[PDB]
C-alpha cells in the first residue's frame, strides 16, 4: 500500500505571538493549531499537515508584537501508506486559528494550495525540504503535527498515517 503522490504545493504562513518563541518546539506547538476545528478537504489534511510542518521549519521573524512569516512553493513527491488519494484540485484553502501554549499565545494564519502534479518530470522528495529530516527525532517533530512517519528500507521517510 506504499504510494508516491506527486503534487504542486504553496504555503503562505503568518504567526503572531505575544513574545518570541524560544525553541522550535514552541513554534511547532503553535503552528499545529492550524487545523483545530478543521473543515478543509478531508483528503488533503495529511498533506496540509506536512505543509504546515514545512512552513513552521522556515518561519522567520519579520525584520524590526513579534510576527513570523514563511512562504514555500514547489513540486514534490510524498511516500505514504494512506491508500489512494482522491484527486486534488487547485483550490486554495485558508486556516486562521488562535493558540495558547503557556508562555506563548497568538494566532497562526495559513493559506495553502496542493493539487496533483502529472509533469512526470524529476521532483524532489518532500522530506528533502526538511533539514531536520536527517535525524531520527524527525519522528517526534512530525508527531507534533499529528503525523506518523517512519524510515523504511534505504532511508527515506514514509508518512505511515495521521495519528487521528
Amino acid at each position: 500500500q506504499l504510494r508516491y503522490e506527486k503534487f504542486f504545493f504553496t504555503v503562505k504562513m503568518t504567526v503572531r505571538s505575544n513574545r518570541p518563541f524560544r525553541t522550535y518546539s514552541d513554534v511547532a506547538a503553535a503552528v499545529s493549531h492550524w487545523d483545530h476545528m478543521y473543515i478543509g478537504m478531508a483528503g488533503k489534511r495529511p498533506f496540509y499537515k506536512i505543509l504546515a510542518f514545512l512552513g513552521s521549519s522556515n518561519l522567520k521573524a519579520t525584520p524590526a508584537q513579534p510576527e513570523y512569516h514563511a512562504h514555500c512553493e514547489g513540486r514534490a513527491y510524498l511516500p505514504h501508506r494512506m491508500g489512494k488519494t482522491p484527486p486534488m484540485l487547485n483550490v486554495p484553502e485558508h486556516f486562521r486559528r488562535p493558540f495558547n501554549i503557556g508562555l506563548y499565545k497568538g494566532t497562526v494564519e495559513l493559506t495553502m494550495t496542493i493539487y496533483d502534479d502529472e509533469s512526470l518530470e524529476a521532483a524532489p522528495m518532500i522530506w528533502d525540504h526538511f533539514n531536520s529530516s536527517k535525524f531520527s527525532d524527525f519522528r517526534e517533530k512530525a508527531l507534533m503535527f499529528g503525523l506518523i512517519v517512519e524510515k523504511k528500507a534505504s532511508g527515506a521517510w514514509v508518512l505511515d498515517s495521521v495519528s487521528h
